[PDB]
């Protein structure tokens, strides 16, 4: 196999996610668990707002809350930066601009802790409208899909990406979220820097009928393409 970290994703891998957030001074934490099967590009995750009521819409946190689980086709194995940085991991940073509203700034570490792939994230949101689509909770909760456009960032021994999410507004149009992303390896080992390509990602959101806490169940597929 073309990286050593690739070998860690051949079977089902357990996942943990920990997020601390602050959006316009509304603080919150989210804890997630589940598993990923990179063979199929398949993620099954469940998140709990551990601070009680989430002050932003669940759909707006999906992209922040493990692209190492992408399915790369055989012909594209040399373009998988994410697995190549494992097990030491990578830093993933974003700015997410919500059109006509505020932005999220995120910093995460994605790495193995024992046998578990752990995503630890700090999120800060500023300049939101208290009655806009985000803090006013005006988004639909269901499904979204888009493409993550990835390019190499050789100067940082990593990658960049950008993409746009169209979040449906309930009885409305969409709320756009323009994402800009950077990833850099945590370790000193060699990594794979890719040619331009994209991750086709579909995120289906649901509720656990036995869960009384504020929560999100996510079923997601992530597939590399474009080469
Ligand atoms: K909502």
């Amino acid at each position: 196999m073309t990286s050593k970290g690739e070998e860690l994703f051949t079977g089902v891998v357990p996942i943990l996610v920990e997020l601390d957030g602050d959006v316009n001074g509304h603080k919150f934490s989210v804890s997630g668990e589940g598993e990923g099967d990179a063979t199929y590009g398949k993620l099954t995750l469940k998140f709990i707002c551990t601070t009680g009521k989430l002050p932003v819409p669940w759909p707006t946190l999906v992209t922040t809350l493990v692209q190492c689980f992408a399915r790369y086709p055989d012909h594209m194995k040399q373009h998988d930066f994410f697995k190549s940085a494992m097990p030491e991991g990578y830093v993933q940073e974003r700015t997410i601009f919500f059109k006509d509203d505020g932005n999220y700034k995120t910093r995460a570490e994605v790495k193995f802790e024992g046998d578990t792939l752990v995503n630890r994230i700090e999120l800060k949101g500023i300049d939101f409208k208290e009655d806009g689509n985000i803090l006013g909770h005006k988004l639909e909760y269901n499904y979204f899909s888009d493409n993550v456009y990835i390019t190499a960032d050789k100067q940082k021994n990593g990658i960049k990406a950008n993409f746009k999410i169209r979040h449906n507004i309930e009885d409305g149009g969409v709320q756009l979220a323009d994402h800009y992303q950077q990833n850099t390896p945590i370790g000193d080992g060699p990594v794979l820097l890719p040619d331009n390509h994209y991750l086709s990602t579909q995120s289906a959101l649901s509720k656990d009928p036995n869960e009384k806490r504020d929560h999100m169940v996510l079923l997601e597929f992530v597939t590399a393409a474009g080469i």
